[PDB]
Parts: structure tokens; C-alpha cells; sequence
């Protein structure tokens, strides 16, 4: 039947009437407030998925674990769970004290009785029993999170027992999908699809498509057989121990199967222990004579098999090369494409460099009219009046203050870019310092082109795509050669 | 493309409904959500405006100005500043109306200045945020801005 | 605003789980009543809080006191008498303050209710009593979307929601009544509930099925953030005010604070806290390629619409639907429930007397069918029927008017499951002969063929009467290919 919860019986840090006499008590305490992951770690045991803890630990058993594995009872355990922080507020805090914690906004959560605190790294532990009041906020995706308890609920309504997890942290293509079904019907299980999901709207907003992903191929998989939920959490780093762990959230959210994907003896050994039994995840092939993907090892003799790495999917996928049709769901690369597209697609800022010796601008505009002709992407150029008018009427010629200046141009570029936009600047910059980081920032949400003309200080720019080493360009020749640049990039289409 | 923009006293919760619409508007994918409030704008924008008349005004068309691109581009732009004239939100309105589109939300549970033609006004007393989202997602909806 | 609270002011539950093993207990010595598919809905209903503030069945007073003022004992406004049935003698011998085991058809028991009062009607039994609940009607189908007004009162609390159009549908949705339900929405700044009737019984009246399948058909065409699908467990009412009035009080228990459908309704209705809007003739307006209320479409622009009358007619007759009248997936769904007679099962039953040619002609038949694949045809008619369904059966009046309806039966299950059934047995009753061809009827196309070359019947009204008496097989065999033909029941490539 249904596994029941570690410890033996469901945590639950959040109890409703001391939910009010709790704000109303934090009025008058000192205050820390979260980031992203750890208001994770304080969802993930606010709320039973560490059942039986019931409040952070306490850096002497933090310490207990790495070697014993183990809690005071001696009950096994096998990673620590703690609160950190790099406030400064925090040194002058100390044991017995109560600590309001609060997400990123100061909306309180609960409050922390403190049993030890220390620091380590930048970073600040902190200890103690907790009581809840509120759990984060999350607008999104209200059906398709549950607490243990609610997931708990939803599989004795539909008279699930046995239950395999997959507790993905990147999008499941058509060998994982085949591999989930068999495995489940081979353990004669339910399948329940677990992505880790934990981020921030703004730091970490990486969760949103990876959520889309499944629910882009959850139609492909039996409904009767099948859940859907998500797991509030970052991804850990892989390690028999993180490992274990998920093996016993798995179990506080009913699963006594996990898939990981290694399984050292070792820790199927101590799994196996804790009523979890975790199945590993074998290499995958498509076997041609069958129709059907099989692990490596249970493919016939002399089978054409055929793969496709990551390095070599995500490269077709930049490129727009063809994806073999048993690779993937047509909705699954629809959606993959809407998130990431082909350079031939994606936004780009162009970003002229060099010195007021240039026409840097005249070149700047010429090159926004040829990308005009294009359509399908929208064209900015940031540099004259505009870029007086809106951004920067009210900087000196200060060094921080052209840094700001320069840095403000690159931010208005990134969000052009994020957008699917494309973007043109030319402002004044001889610090290979802040060029280093406009690139880097508009390089994270797409495609970044410096382009030197190279006919206080400055700085040579050492690296861009391309330098124009000419003596007698003309505008038409340059423009040219820098649509070439693009053309042999990838970025036009 | 479409900025969601909105406008009140400091007395409103107006930067948290901000925050939880970008998260309800992130579930959809196809455009990218940009909040343009807290930290974000600081370091970015106005790191280096006074208080004065003027430079709040230059402030909010600062933010203004960003959306419009966010939005002639595509995406949707989600913004919470102080402005309390009908002048200059008149005029970031324009800037954007022009590229895409604007929705104010006013957000009413030196001076200031009713908005007195926004698109949603939250008139109530006890709302709790799902129910203001939930509110402003029916705007949306009913403006057709939602695929 | 915000979300309507139950009628009377607070939400009733019947079902005490507190007292459920001691009601279990004291039914076992309990006279029982196994209910009706209908009743256990009326049951569920008032068991569930859709009747709030209704805790038990009607008094024959207070049942008389509703058909005048329209009041419950308090004054309080109340359309139509909640009341139970039986059609059980056992139920004649019985009396107030008895308590009475409530239970489904299969003696699973449901609530005990205790008598306030016992009296009778035409052919059907009355009962009344307050009510308490042990279990609801078991309902292993669409368990996901069956709520409860409570659960579903939780469901729009988390979604965020509060003001909320419902439409009780009791048949399918086209693109009409979609284009309609969405403006209401956007008008009335509401939410939107597709709640379909859903009440029957998975053989007394399991059309439900394909109702709630032909809204899981259309649900995605509907904006996910603004809509919600859910089943409200009941008959579709008899169209009446105090009836409308009921669903819209209904409509309120569940959350609901507007009901699609006067107008002194509206007025007392509008009354206990429910705007319920009408439905108006839609149209087609091809100059704006969009429906509207008829009395909204601009004037002399082209007008179109489409009858039931005509639209089951092109449906079952395979003719061009409109595609501005329905959607694609619907209308494969309602293609799949009930087939075009080019693709629909039916039995061919011929009658006449011994009747040896019958046999010939009904072999001769069945070879020709079977060259057309696509629906498997039976020969219900020599070693096959006595083999297996009449091996043992008199010649008595009774045993071969068994053997027909024997034979009807096996028939009526090789047609409702899209094959076709060709029947000869001895049947000289006019009745009998009717009863098969209504049995058959009822779930696919009946030909009766009368092969005319204690006392015979001969048909008042066969689809086809074989007269000639010079007639070869051959002849006689093509003259009912004509037959089917002609009456649309035959198809190919």
C-alpha cells in the first residue's frame, strides 16, 4: 500500500491560530529575509518533505551527519539541513533569541528559535525549532503544487499505492519517456512526473519553461497511470547523499520508487533501507530494428543503434539542423524553440567600440537601415537624441558616471535582445572593464556582436568579432563587411 | 507587447501585486515578463536621481522609456514606480499605446493626482493578493491580451 | 466583489464522518430502501450541501407549503419541493419516526434518514425526515472532476477567484453558446464554470459519458486562467421558473453569483443573490466573421444559422457541417458516440413463415455484407442460436417469445457496438417483433424485411415486403441491398 512518511508520521510546521498570534509577534522581532533557495529549504521543511525534522540543525549536528549520518536519535540521515544568509544584521544575533524570517519582500513566514549560530564561508547558519505561518508565495502554477500532504491526499483519492518518482531537473525527451513507462509497468507502478522547480522570478526564472516542457508532452503519457506535481526545491548537486535525500522527500511525498539519472551498492544498500527503492537510469539507445528505445544492455546483437548527445542536440537546435523524429515530441522542440531560438531568430546587440575618431555612429545607423529591410525582428538604435533624451540626461563625464552611462546602455540592450529584438550601440567606452560586463549581461539573454573600428585613456579591445582594419572603407564597403560578420554568425535569416 | 502599469499611493501593495502578476503572467511562455520595480531599477536606471520635481519625473519616464522597448519588441513589461502627476504618466501611456499596449491598473485601497481613466480600478477594502490578481488577470483577459 | 456565501447563509453537510461507524452499524438492523439512479441524486444533492440550507427531505405540508408561498418553515424563500421517492411496496407498511437505511441500487448504504412523515401518490412513494450521512453514491468515473459545493468553494478560493458565471449545461457546447459565454464573462467581469448535468446511471442512463466527454473535447478552446470544468451530479430539471429558480440557488451553493439560462425570475432570483443572464438566438455574422445576439447583428448584414433539426440531419447522413458552427475535435467526438447510418451498426430481422427461405435468403444476405469490411457481420440463425442461446427452450408460448427476445438482446449488442446483426427466427406476435425492433432501435438501425412469398401476424409495417413469387435468391438478395441502400446504411471505399 502507501508508503507512509519517514520518522513515521507527516511534519507539519504551520499550525493555523498560532499562525496569527505569529505575525502579530513578529511585529516586534528582528527580521531576516530570505533568498530564493533557502526559502526552499524552509518550504521543504515547513512543510513534511524532511519528515522528521522539524527545524534547522544545529552546527554540531550539522556535523553529526557527515560523519554518523545520523539525528539524535541515531535515526539515519543522510545530508544537513540549514538556514544561511550573508546579512551582517546576523553577527550580533545569538542563541535563545526569536527571528522573524521573511521572503525577499519582508512577507513573514515564520519565526526561528534560535539554538546556535555561527558563520562559515561569507555565509551565516543558523539553528533552531521553527513555527510557521505562511509558506512563500506563488502565483504560479497554484494547481500543479502540492505539500506532501496535499500529493499524499490526491493519491488516495485515485486509489494509487505504488508509486515510481522522477524527480527531473531538464526536459524529458522521447528515451526518458520510453524508459519511465516500462520501467513503471515492470514494477507494476504509478508514475509520477516531480520536476524540480525552486527559483525566483527574477534570479532564477529558469523553472517557468522547464514546467512548460512537461506540461508540453504530459498528454503522451497514460492519464490513469500518471501525475503531474511539482517539487519546490532546487536541484541538489549530485552525490550518493543528495541522492539519499531526495530518496526520503520521495517517501514524505508517498513515492517508494525513485529513478536517479549510477547507484553505488552502497546507497541502493542504505536506501533500500529507508523503504525507497531507487532504479537507475541506463543509457538509452534507439534501436532501428525495433522501433523502441532500450537500455544499451538489452539491445539485440548487431542492432543499428543510434543516440544523439546534448553537446550535439542543443548544437542542431542553435543551428536549425534537423532533429531525427525519435529523438523528441514535436510539441516538447515547438516549445523547447519558443524558449531558446535558432541565432537565426534570437535577438542580438550590435555594439560598436572604438574611438570618437570613427564613425562609429555613421556606421551605427547605416547598419540599422540594411537590418531594417529584414522584418521578423525589430531594430533600436540606441545612440543620439534617443539615447540622451531617455537614458542618461543627467550624467556628468565623470569616470563612474560615463561607467553608469555605458552600463545603463547595455541594460535597455539586454532587454531588446531577452525580447527577441535586436539592438544597436555605439556609446563612448575605454574600459575593457564595463565592456567586459555589458557583454556578459546581453550574452546571457542572447547574441552579443562587439565590432571595433579601429580606422582620458582607453583600452584596446582584444577580443571582438570583428575589427575593421581598413584605411579607406566607405560606409557601403564597411556595412558590408560587417553583414558578413552576421551572415557567418548565424544571426540572420 | 503590452506594459501592465501601475499606479497609487504608497499606502498599496502596488510593488506586491506587481510581483505576484509577473509570476501568474510567467506560467504562459510565448512573451518574456519583465518587472521593472525594485532593485532591478535602481541599479540600472535611476541610480543616481535626486528627489527633486523634475527628477522623479525624469525617473518615470526612464522606466517609461524601457517598457516601450520591452514592448514594441514583443514582451510584457510590469511596472510599479511612484508617480503622482497625470502629466507625466500621460505621457509614458502615449509612448507606449504607440509600440503596443498599456493597461494602468490603479491600485486605490508633495501632492498627487487621481488617475481618473485607468483601466482597472481595485476598488475594494479587504482583497487579499490572489484576489486582486485574479482581478487584473480578468482585465487582461477581457482586453484580450491573453493567448 | 467577492465569493457569494451559501444560501441561508451557511453550508450544509449531511455526511458527519465523526458518526459514520455508528451509522454503518445501525443500519445493518435498519429496514432498507435501495434507491433510484435519480433519487440517490436528489440524495447527493441535499447529503452535499447544494440545498443549503435543506437538511432533510420535505414534509408533505411543507412540500404543499413551497407549491403556494414558495417558503420553508422560516418564511425564507424556497422555489420547489425537495422530496424522495420508491416505487417499493415494502415502503407501505411504514411510518414516521421509523428510521429508514438510504442506499444505492447495489444495497450499498448512503445515509439513514429519519421519518417525518409517509404518504403516496399515484404510483410512487413520498418519503420525508431529516437526513444523516454515512457515504456519497459511489462514482468511480470523473473523479477528478467531481466536487463537492465545498470543494469546489476551496477550488475558486485558490485560484484567486470570486465572481462567477456558471452554465449547467445539459447537452453539448458548439461555437454559439462558446462565443456567448465568453462575452458574458468579459461583460460581466466574470469567471466562467462549465457545470454539465451530469446525473444517470452506468446502464439506466449512461449518455452522461459522451456529455462529459464532449466537454473535455472543447475545454482547451477556452482561456485556462478564467474557466474551470466541473460535473454537478443531478438530472437535468423540467424547464420551469421555480426549477430555474432552483439551479439558480444551486448555482449559488456552489459559488456562483451569475447563472446562464423570465424576467420575474431575474427578480427574485436577483433576490437571493444570483443575476442570471439568457441565452439569445445566436447568429452567425459572416460580416464580421463572429456569432451575436441576434438583436446586435448590424442591420441587412448576411445572417446564418443551423437548426438541431438540421444539424443531427447532416450528421447522420454524412453532409458538410458548417465551420463556423462547431469545432473539429467535437464534432469527431459526437461522431464517435453516434455514427452516420453509412457507419452505424443495425440488425436486418427477417419475419414471415417456415420460412425455410428466410433462412436461404438470411445466409445469402450475410455473405454479401461481408464483403465490405469495416462492420463484422453475425448470422444469428442456425446451429448458432441453438448452441449457445436457445439449446434449451420449449415451444410454449412463452419459450419461443423467450427465444426472440433472446435473440433481439444478442442482436441489439452486435449493433449498439457497430456491427451488423442479420436475425430469422419463428415470430408470429405482432408485440414481440415490436419489442426487438425498439430494442434495437434504441442503439442502432433495425431493417425488418417481411418475406411474404399458432396464427402468423404478418407485418403491418416492414421497411421492405418481398412479394413477387418467381423470385430467385439472387433477385431477392439485391432487392435488399436496395433496400439498405436507399436507406443509407451501406458504404465504400
Amino acid at each position: 500500500q502507501l508508503i507512509e512518511p519517514y520518522g513515521g508520521t507527516l511534519v507539519n510546521l504551520i499550525d493555523p491560530e498560532k499562525r496569527e498570534a505569529l505575525k502579530h509577534e513578529a511585529l516586534s522581532l528582528p527580521s531576516l529575509d530570505l533568498d530564493w533557495q533557502q526559502q526552499c529549504e524552509l518550504e521543504m521543511l515547513m512543510t513534511g518533505a524532511y519528515s522528521p525534522l522539524t527545524g534547522f540543525m544545529t552546527r554540531a549536528q550539522c556535523a553529526r551527519v557527515e560523519s554518523a549520518q545520523q539525528l539524535d536519535d541515531g535515526s539515519f540521515w543522510p545530508s544537513p539541513i540549514t538556514l544561511t544568509s550573508r546579512d551582517r544584521a546576523l553577527a550580533d544575533r545569538r542563541p535563545g533569541e526569536r527571528l522573524a524570517l521573511r521572503d525577499g519582500e519582508g512577507y513573514m513566514l515564520a519565526i526561528l528559535t534560535l539554538s546556535d549560530v555561527w558563520k562559515d564561508g561569507e555565509r551565516w547558519h543558523l539553528a533552531g525549532e521553527v513555527e510557521g505561518a505562511a509558506l512563500p508565495p506563488h502565483p504560479d502554477f497554484v494547481s500543479l503544487r502540492a505539500t506532501p500532504a496535499e500529493l499524499r491526499a490526491l493519491f488516495v483519492r485515485r486509489g494509487w499505492r505504488r508509486i515510481i518518482a522522477w524527480q527531473a531537473r531538464q526536459p524529458m525527451h522521447r528515451a526518458q519517456y520510453e524508459f519511465c513507462l516500462k520501467s513503471a509497468i515492470e514494477n507494476e507502478a504509478n508514475l509520477l512526473l516531480h520536476p524540480q522547480v525552486g527559483g525566483d522570478i527574477t534570479e532564477a526564472p529558469a523553472y517557468f519553461g522547464l514546467v512548460r516542457s512537461f506540461l508540453a508532452i504530459r498528454d503522451r503519457f497514460p492519464a490513469a497511470t500518471t501525475q503531474l506535481s511539482l517539487l519546490p526545491a532546487p536541484p541538489p548537486e549530485a552525490s550518493g547523499r543528495a541522492l539519499l535525500l531526495r530518496a526520503i522527500v520521495a517517501r514524505n511525498f508517498g513515492c517508494s520508487l525513485l529513478i536517479a539519472g549510477r547507484v553505488d551498492p552502497s546507497v541502493a544498500e542504505r536506501a533500500e533501507k529507508i523503504g525507497v527503492r531507487l532504479i537507475a537510469y541506463p543509457r538509452m539507445v534507439y534501436v532501428e530494428d525495433r522501433a523502441e528505445h532500450l537500455p544499451e544492455a538489452e539491445a539485440p546483437q548487431g542492432a543499428r543503434l543510434l543516440t544523439l548527445s546534448g553537446e550535439e542536440f542543443q548544437r542542431r537546435m542553435r543551428a536549425g539542423l534537423k532533429i531525427p523524429e525519435w529523438y523528441s515530441f514535436p510539441e516538447v522542440l515547438a516549445e523547447l524553440h519558443r524558449q531558446t531560438p535558432p541565432r537565426e531568430r534570437q535577438g542580438f546587440t550590435v555594439f560598436f567600440t572604438g574611438l570618437s575618431g570613427a564613425g562609429k555612429s555613421t556606421l551605427a545607423r547605416a547598419l540599422a537601415a540594411r537590418l531594417m529591410e529584414m522584418g521578423g525582428r525589430c531594430v533600436t538604435l540606441l545612440d543620439g537624441d534617443i539615447v540622451r533624451r531617455h537614458l542618461s540626461s543627467e550624467l556628468g563625464f565623470s569616470k563612474a558616471h560615463r561607467d553608469v552611462n555605458v552600463r545603463r546602455i547595455g541594460f535597455v540592450a539586454s532587454e531588446i535582445t531577452k525580447n527577441r529584438g535586436i539592438a544597436i550601440c555605439a556609446p563612448i567606452a575605454p574600459y575593457r572593464q564595463t565592456r567586459r560586463d555589458v557583454r556578459a549581461m546581453i550574452e546571457a539573454v542572447g547574441g552579443f556582436v562587439e565590432i571595433h573600428v579601429a580606422t582620458d585613456p582607453y583600452e584596446v579591445p582584444e577580443t571582438p568579432e570583428l575589427a575593421i582594419d581598413t584605411t579607406g572603407l566607405a560606409i557601403d564597403e564597411a556595412v558590408q563587411q560587417i553583414l558578413l560578420k552576421l551572415e557567418h554568425e548565424g544571426y540572420l535569416r
